[PDB]
């Protein structure tokens, strides 16, 4: 009709917060007469803009029970009939599990893991009409179906969650393969899947008991989303709808030297031409993004978000929207991007973050970037006496002061943005590295994520593009020669690796020691970093040897975390002396439990 | 007599804290019976412990007036008279100024300074019996004298404030020269002086406008101390006087992860074996040393005390030390060395950290050594659009939200324990990083301290050892063939770099913008730092080129802080166009002032 687009699609009746904002494009619809037929819903305000194809409702739904009603508009003989539902919630929606460092989280790009429905890798009408498996920044075909189809293979290896890169539609010309230029908050990419076909991907999900987050960006949206190719005001987009470049620089929001130039520069600008900057200042920008974030938890059982982006954008409206997320879904877990070089910037961004006082973020997870820098050297290099190697992890964690909630801290060695673990395909020779990076995630404070593809040796190197930080995942593919879903198709190394990742998480799953306990360690000794995670009377005790030789070790030192002269490595399953010395082969890893 | 050693040597009448600790050494003395012939003094208390040869007793001077009295021990037939002087307080001694951002710090070796009287640089009976200029790890012999002959020099440098090694007496067999092993706390060194050399070079500073600074150690003596050598007690010192080396690793203090092991290994461990560890959780060595700082105080008129080794002392008793100090001094400054990797463990030990509540180190001052590591790789590498040179800075001080107070964080390019900024004589060829250096030094937020001979390009580097680091300063002593305390027999280069430092001493010196104002800064614009000190309307801008070619950049970013169209360069004194764009020369410097 003269309607083209409805937001949000539907809503729900018995919300905590009872104010809906219905959001109406057409055709020259701003001058209309609006009202409602309906039961117990008040039409509270209707709100006109500068562009005249859009209508902004607030409806008051405190009173309102589920059904069918239609919004209702009269310009001048014409009358449009629109009809709205108010669905019945699930019983106990609201108390929906969120993550925790209980779990682990397998990071997946979905249009580079597997394609389970070639017949909709192209779709017609969408601006990008091409899939190129061998262009690096092209769509490839992966879709839900693909994930649907391997969820046996992600719970085997042992993860409690997947964690989608943005499945929200990108209809751009180019880039749409990667998410994060959104032009439809309210639709699945019909390259990935239907609506529907989503919410069935997180019902099998949890039924083989996997948890599902979901990337959501409010910083900024694609150039062709209808919002800003045709603004409703200039007021909806930064810069009053003028690109003008971010600096990057988000440290302007806390650093106490900055300057208003700079502030504006950064958390104003736009990250590239097509990806403009939302006003998140904006009370219908707010509360549009808000609303869309409740609807994918109401509609899809989703257990967590990760907010891209969150510090280039407004902080206070970003705090509000983690209360609002949280008034609704009380165990709902949010994580937040947080690219800084260093934990005091981070620790900011934390919910009751000390440096913060009295502003407060709401944010309760955090990304543990440093980790992830000193993760990524931390293995390879010779620990002496003094520095280097394991000592950089002793270093780092003795500053956890700074951050309010360390295990909801997001750990991990890579992801779609970096580098991957192994930066070239020869690296992946040697796997001390990883199994002492592995151990080290698994066992220590956070909330441990992997990177799809890291548990058989996939390699990248960001010098040569994003492109190739999101290969194929060999055997997500009909065609593909070797399906490295099944043992069978893997080289030794690759089933090596999967593997001892396997069984690290396998035993993790369930186990309170690490999910729930304190974490106590000791310097390097000649070398070898020794830690232990312990609750109530259960403990776990870690020795990981950092360098490329055999060490002898005097264990007076832990006396206070060894309750006993002996202990099985979960590892090896090999029994391990506890009696004043212990000799360590070169990069040795123990696993101790008591 | 019967009594080898008293301590304090005296005291002074109404003082705020009432209590007088006098400790006495002497020949079988413990079983005593003591007395006092006095006016209004109260013996509370007379402590004995297993060493014989001690007593410690307790005075209330609630109610007493400056007076001389007797301590009486009878023994038998023996009776032994010691007497005692309550001096009278210089009026307003209370209030002494302490030092503060206003102050810069001149920080000197006395040994290696000038020699000022070359009779006392051997004192008979004193076990190191030797001088070797041309030995690293000897005494050359540097004194009192030296340092107040050349006060001239010092002040016209431009410097506020003298800030001296231990001159506390260091009577060991090996290493006296540095003053980190003290044998008796009421004694300046006699090699360098007597108690009224230290009064007078004090008084003869002040009258030249120079503050005094003295470093004193309660983490350890040296082995020759009395107090140890003939130890009260085994609950003197830790782990009951027997050698346990330290790890050094003081972040056991507030690592939230530290074993106990650990913990006790660092703070009760000794430094060396020939530097024993003071065990201040015992009350009578804790007001021993309180008591001894206080009385230089008062005796001498100093300015500040910095704490060496601050983070290996107990927690407690620092912060009851720092409080007895202010209670009697309430402008008195204390610096604390607090050498660790990150700002954030650093500002644990800074009064009302963030991260240490509701723990209080009340500890106004503290080092930052990290700002230390990256200005001296700031000035040297390359600012590209993204990272390194000038970025370090950049995003060093956002981070300054970590310190609860940033105007009193003690900052340097070097000191005696580190490398020169110049490591080598061969370095000083190219003076381009001095000069960003300490402008940056003597402008950004902070105390800044000037090693003695960094404005004359002395070098050295940490790996050809401590000895070297602590070079005889050219010209003070009578032999030596160029005497660099006058500019007639400096090198050009020595000059160049001389008169640089002393324009912006000078400048800086009274200068309440740099003392007091907010700082505000930019990211590196084309590899140029900007950034501005304010306080009220008036204010100072300082562009700082942070690469080897010459730059033009836009000035739109810094309309913010440029409020005119032109300014003067101080150190040029040429005038610098502010209109839309600037042309920087190869690592230009301008400093305006608006
Ligand atoms: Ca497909
Ligand atoms: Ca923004
Ligand atoms: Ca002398
Ligand atoms: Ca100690």
């Amino acid at each position: 009709s003269t309607i083209k687009k409805v937001a949000p699609t539907f809503w729900w009746a018995g919300m905590k917060n009872p104010e809906l904002q219905i959001l109406l494009y057409g055709d020259r619809i701003s001058s209309a007469d609006v009202s409602l037929s309906a039961d117990n819903i008040t039409l509270q305000e209707v709100v006109k803009q500068e562009n005249p194809n859009y209508l902004v409702l607030y409806l008051d739904l405190s009173k309102a029970a589920p059904q069918n009603f239609d919004i209702i508009l009269k310009q001048g003989k014409k009358q449009t009939k629109i009809p709205y539902e108010l669905k019945q919630r699930r019983p106990n929606a609201s108390a929906v599990e969120g993550f925790d460092s209980s779990d682990v989280l397998y990071l997946i790009m979905p249009d580079r893991f597997a394609n389970g429905n070639p017949s909709n890798d192209i779709i017609p009408g969408m601006l990008e009409g091409n899939v190129d498996r061998n262009e690096p920044f092209a769509r490839h075909g992966g879709d839900l179906k693909g994930i649907e189809n391997h969820l046996d293979y992600i719970a085997d290896l042992g993860v409690t969650s997947i964690w989608l890169n943005p499945i929200q539609e990108n209809d751009m010309k180019e880039g749409s393969y990667h998410g994060y230029a959104i032009t439809d908050y309210y639709q699945v990419d019909r390259r990935f899947g239907s609506n529907e076909e989503f919410r069935k991907l997180t019902q099998e999900a949890n039924a083989k008991g996997l948890k599902v987050v979901m990337d959501m960006i409010f910083n900024h949206c694609g150039s062709d989303n209808y919002l800003f190719k045709d603004m409703p005001s200039k007021d909806w987009f930064n810069f009053e709808g003028n690109y003008v470049q971010t600096s990057f620089k988000t440290a302007t929001q806390m650093d106490p030297y900055a300057s208003d130039y700079e502030k504006k520069i950064a958390i104003d600008g736009w990250f590239t031409l097509t990806m403009p900057d939302f006003n998140q200042r904006n009370r219908h920008v707010a509360t549009y993004l808000i609303q869309s974030s409740i609807w994918w938890i109401e509609y899809a059982g989703i257990n967590g978000i990760r907010q891209d982006t969150h510090p280039y954008a407004d902080f206070d409206m970003m705090a509000r929207w983690c209360k609002a997320v949280n008034e609704e879904y009380p165990k709902f877990n949010i994580v937040g991007e947080t690219w800084l070089g260093n934990n005091v910037l981070i620790s900011y961004w934390q919910k009751d973050s000390r440096l913060a006082y009295p502003k407060n973020s709401n944010l309760p997870t955090v990304m543990d970037f440093p980790l992830m820098e000193e993760m990524n050297k931390a293995f390879d290099e010779e620990t002496t006496e003094w520095n280097g190697g394991l000592f950089r992890l002793y270093e780092y964690l003795s500053q956890d002061i700074v951050y309010s909630h360390p295990m909801s801290l997001l750990t991990f060695l890579d992801n779609h943005d970096t580098s991957r673990f192994y930066r070239s395909e020869a690296d992946t020779k040697n796997l001390d590295r990883y199994k002492q990076a592995l151990t080290f995630l698994l066992t220590t404070r956070g909330i441990p994520q992997i990177y799809y593809g890291t548990e058989i040796l996939m390699a990248a190197d960001k010098a040569n593009g994003d492109g190739l930080l999101r290969c194929d995942f060999p055997g997500g593919w009909p065609n593909d020669t070797k399906n490295c879903f099944d043992a069978a198709n893997r080289t030794p190394q690759q089933n090596e690796a999967f593997s001892f990742m396997q069984k690290l998480l396998q035993w993790r799953k369930g186990n309170e020691v690490i999910a729930k306990g304190q974490l106590k360690h000791f310097a390097p000794n000649k070398g070898v970093y020794v830690y232990e995670r312990k609750y109530g009377d259960k403990s776990v005790v870690v020795f990981l040897n950092g360098n490329d030789r055999e060490q002898t070790i005097d264990l007076v030192p832990y006396q206070e975390i060894l309750p006993a002269s002996s202990a099985f490595d979960l590892l090896t399953e090999k029994k391990v002396e506890l009696r004043n010395e212990l000799t360590l082969p070169s990069r040795e890893i123990y696993l101790l439990s008591f």
